[PDB]
This record gives structure tokens, sequence and C-alpha cells, in this order.
């Protein structure tokens, strides 16, 4: 029984983790094989900020002015290259704790855990979800950018987010592995505002069924609704629409508690129009949506890696 | 900027997770050494429970008929011995991942990462707090008891917690690495409930610092009290007392604010007199009480291990 906000052992991400110095400033990189993955703007100066030409910056670096560290343990540097916001520098020295792993670019939604790093080394580990606007809501001070995000699946280690700045409203931005960033985001020092967010219906689905197969049943009325009548009450919340999809991917927590989606939907409906009353959900005091229907199901059937 | 619920590094805690099974029951165990740590029930039926002779049932199994794997590599026993509600069985092989370790048993309001574990294999890190009813609000399914909690520090991880069962209300209780059960809990199926638990005041204190550093300042009032007056509101509202050891320990997170704590308690008092009124505080519509004042102070300098 129980439910708590769960990240993946963080601990073959650990073994990936290293330190990446360009002159003044230094960061987090992620070491696959020979590869360091890092953010470009580690060779930007406190100067260079507002629109940095990383072309040009990069041109007028050498293999020698990167400082690779693996703990104590400088790695050499013998290429480097830019793809998108990402660097790759090549190093002499394959990782020897190179997990199985894939570089995915997951949708909005979705959730994954943070390895927040400074310095090359792991400080915590926590569960986000890729916000619909393309930020997520993290814990990252100076020095974090570089950390990684990811998913486990058995052995297999899915990267698909690295850290790159933070937005004046304390919200994050970063790209996939490939160094495409989430959302309109750019790497420097500009006026770039997250648009307006939206509620993660599917997931606030999930999590009402984590709390009846936890036996927190007091929001369940006797009713139900259409998927169409769901969704025009759903819109007023800013909530995102309901889709086929959704409902089916909400099926085997269906089959478990014998709750149908649109019965779901209809006590999700109610708690919308009249709120929670002072009353909780799995300890909650509002409608929680960063956790998936398979996260639900992980933490209800308990799967390992 | 942001806060989060956020876990330790679980890399070094994956290393010690072993697989312990005594003919029908099969469980998790620590390896440090050459020794392997894990509940003493794992000797009991399904026919046992009800109040086991553990020192019968021990004295009936060899060496031999406890199965320990290490991922699919056995590890030979050469001895088994019990301490408290916990076995000790010798192993022929030292663990080699074996991390800097110490055993310590922690007060309740101390918080603490979990890695939740089956079959001996990880499949999540959380953080919980040691309630001050000596339970923790974990998530746990049949087959997680040796599952440890822990603390690091740098290099060394402080193991405080082994999960051993469920109390009817759905929390759950467990031991020292000693095996001495933290609470009045018994290792059997009988009558034994969790007295009435009370809310970790200096860990709300803690939080709301938090919450000002990342600019979240609504609630802050114009007003200071003293430390008697906020105790005798604190327990009407089923607050444990604030004591000198609590205000002190509040002191770095009062220096970076400039909020004095007597200050900070008055904000708290008229929070729990008048309520949050609908709005939120880091996210979260209710007063959150399982953050130390060193969980704030770490997540908010980002200190590393
Ligand atoms: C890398 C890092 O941790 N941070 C950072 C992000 C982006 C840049 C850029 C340089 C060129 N284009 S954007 C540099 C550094 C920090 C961060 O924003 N730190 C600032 C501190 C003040 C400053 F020095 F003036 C400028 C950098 C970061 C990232 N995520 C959360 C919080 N801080
Ligand atoms: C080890 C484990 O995961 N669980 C467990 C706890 C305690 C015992 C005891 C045996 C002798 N004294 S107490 C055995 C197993 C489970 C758990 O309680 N599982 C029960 C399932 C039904 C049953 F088989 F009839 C009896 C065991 C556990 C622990 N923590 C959370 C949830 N489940």
């Amino acid at each position: 029984s129980g439910f708590r906000k769960m990240a993946f052992p963080s601990g073959k991400v650990e073994g990936c983790m290293v330190q990446v110095t360009c002159g003044t400033t230094t960061l987090n990189g992620l070491w696959l094989d020979d590869v360091v993955y890092c953010p470009r703007h580690v060779i930007c100066t406190s100067e260079d900020m507002l629109n940095p030409n990383y072309e040009d910056l990069l041109i007028r670096k050498s293999n020698h002015n990167f400082l690779v560290q693996a703990g104590n343990v400088q790695l050499r540097v013998i290429g480097h290259s830019m793809q998108n916001c990402v660097l790759k520098l090549k190093v002499d020295t394959a990782n020897p704790k190179t997990p199985k792993y894939k570089f995915v670019r997951i949708q909005p939604g979705q959730t994954f855990s943070v390895l927040a790093c400074y310095n090359g080394s792991p400080s915590g580990v926590y569960q986000c979800a890729m916000r619909p606007n393309f930020t997520i809501k993290g814990s990252f001070l100076n020095g974090s950018c570089g950390s990684v995000g990811f998913n486990i699946d058995y052995d297999c280690v899915s990267f698909c987010y690295m850290h790159h700045m933070e937005l004046p409203t304390g919200v994050h931005a970063g790209t996939d592995l490939e160094g495409n960033f989430y959302g309109p985001f750019v790497d420097r020092q500009t006026a770039q505002a997250a648009g307006t967010d939206t509620t993660i219906t599917v997931n606030v689905l999930a999590w009402l069924y984590a709390a009846v197969i936890n036996g927190d049943r007091w929001f369940l009325n006797r009713f139900t609704t259409t998927l169409n009548d769901f969704n025009l009450v759903a819109m007023k919340y800013n909530y995102e629409p309901l889709t086929q999809d959704h409902v089916d991917i909400l099926g085997p927590l269906s089959a478990q508690t014998g709750i149908a989606v649109l019965d779901m939907c209809a006590s999700l409906k109610e708690l919308l129009q009249n709120g929670m009353n002072g009353r909780t959900i799995l300890g909650s005091a509002l409608l929680e949506d960063e956790f998936t229907p398979f996260d639900v199901v992980r933490q209800c059937s308990g799967v390992t890696f």
C-alpha cells in the first residue's frame, strides 16, 4: 500500500556524470562510450550571454581548452563538434560504466527522473513531467546545467532531457540528447516566457485510479458522462482534451478497479465543479497531474529494473 | 530555483541489494563486506505468522537452506545468526561495491531516502520522514521487505531503516540495521495500531523558509510571537512543541532570509488559525512537514555526494 512521487534508481546515470570546464565556466557532462555530451553554453563567458555566436566561440576553442574530469581523473579530449544546442566531446577513454542506453524525445504529459548534479557530482533524484508548455518544474541551482532526465526499462536507460536554463518564472527549459530544445526556447539571455500551461487530464485520471486502488474512494459519485460532455467541462478548468488514446491507455487501471473510464471522468467532473471541500486524495489537497497511467501501474505492480 | 521532494542518488545502495530465499519466502537483503542483512521473517511460512517462534524456526534452518543471489550469481552462505529482528548471513564473497557506510538510529522528524526493491532488484527511490508515531508513509508492495532507508554525507552511506511490515492503516514499520523496531511494533500478524501522529513543526517552518527563498512570500504577516504563545496555538492543531534546539537548527534559514524564527512562527500561527484560503505554497494546498531544515539547506545550496 501507499503512493509516493517515485524516481528511477539513478545508479546507471550516476556512472555517466562528468565535469566539463571551458575557461571560466564549469557544468555537467554525460559520458557514454568515448563521447561526453554537454550544453554548448559552456563556451560562453558572462558577457556573451545576450546573443552568443556559438560557431565563432567554438572555432576559437581547442580540444585542450576542454577540461573533462571523471571524479579526480582528467579525460583527454581528442575531438569536439556541435549538434544543435549540445557539444559532443570525443575522449580517448570509453566509459567502463556505460549502461545500455537510447536517446528519445518524450511527449508533453510524459514523466522522467532528473539526476540533479553540480561539478559532475549528483546531489539528488526527483520525478518530473514534461509540461504541455514544454517546460519542467524542477529543482536546479547555478551549475545544474548538463544534468539529465531519463526513464529505465529493465536494463536500458532512455535519456530524454538535458538541463540548459531557467526562465524568469523559475520553471526550466532544456533539450533532448540531440540538443533540440523542448518548446520554442533558445540558449541565450533573451525575452522568452513559457506559454500558458494546462493540466494533464489523463494523468489526473490515472492518479484518481491510484487513490481507489489504495482505498481513498470518497470522491467516487454514482454518475457517468459522455467523452464529449466531459471535455466541455474540462476545457473550462484549463484541462487538456481527453482523447480515445488516453481512454485506451487507462484500460488496465479501469480493468483492475472495475471503474469505467467515463465513470471516473464523471467523478473528476464533480471534483472540478465543486472542489475537494477541504478533503485530501493520497495526502494531497489539489488534483495531481504528474503521474502517468504507467507510473501508477509500475508503483501498484512493483516493476523492477 | 524550484523546490521538489528529492531523494539521495541510490547508486551506492543499488550495489548492496541482493535476493534472500529460505524455502517458500523470498525478500531483499543488504550485502556489506561478507554479511547479508535481511528481515528474520524470511524463515516464516504463511502458517507461522500469528506468533512465529523465530529461535525454533532458525535452529531447523541450515546455511544451505538460504539461497542468496546477487543478480543471477548465487552467494554461498557459510554462517547465519539472529540479531533482534534481522538475520546476518555470512557469505564467502565480500561485496566488491561495498560503499563507506554506518548504521544509525534516526530520531522522529528526520528524513531519509528509501530504495524500494523486489527480488533484490530496485524499482524506485523516494524521500520519507520517520513519523513522531514511529511509522513511515512509504510505497511498499508484497516482497518489498528488506528494502533499506539511508542518508548520504559526501561518500558515507548512513543506513537507518530496513522495511519489515505494513499496518492495516497502510502505514509502514521497520527496524534499524541492528534489527530493533522503530516504535512498539513486532514482526508477527497481531493487533498493533500506530499511536496518533503529530505534525513536525520545525519541518513546516523549514518548508516556509524554502518558500520565501523561492519567492513564495504571500503568507508572511507583519507580526511576531513568544515561543510559549506559539506552542499553545501549535498544541491545538496537533503540532509538536517547538524547542530552543529547533529554533537553533533554523538559524541558517533565518540568517539567509532575514526572517526571525519567532516572526516565521507568527506567520505559521495565522496559517493554522485562518487556513490557506484556497492558495498554495511551493505548489501545495496544505502545510508540508517532511522537509528538515538540512533538506531545505541542501536543496537551496546544492550539496553533492
Ligand atoms: C548552466 C547553469 O546552471 N546556468 C546557466 C544557464 C544558461 C547560461 C547561458 C549562457 C549563455 N547562454 S544562456 C549560463 C548558465 C544557471 C544560470 O542561469 N546561471 C546564471 C547566474 C547569473 C549569471 F552568471 F549572470 C548568468 C548565469 C542556472 C540554470 N538552471 C537553473 C538555475 N541556474
Ligand atoms: C516481506 C513483505 O513484503 N511482506 C511481509 C511482511 C511481514 C510478514 C510476516 C511473516 C511473519 N511475521 S510478519 C510477511 C511478509 C508484505 C506482506 O505483509 N505480505 C503479506 C501478504 C499476504 C500474506 F501472504 F498472507 C501474508 C504476507 C508487505 C510488506 N510491506 C508492505 C506490503 N506488504
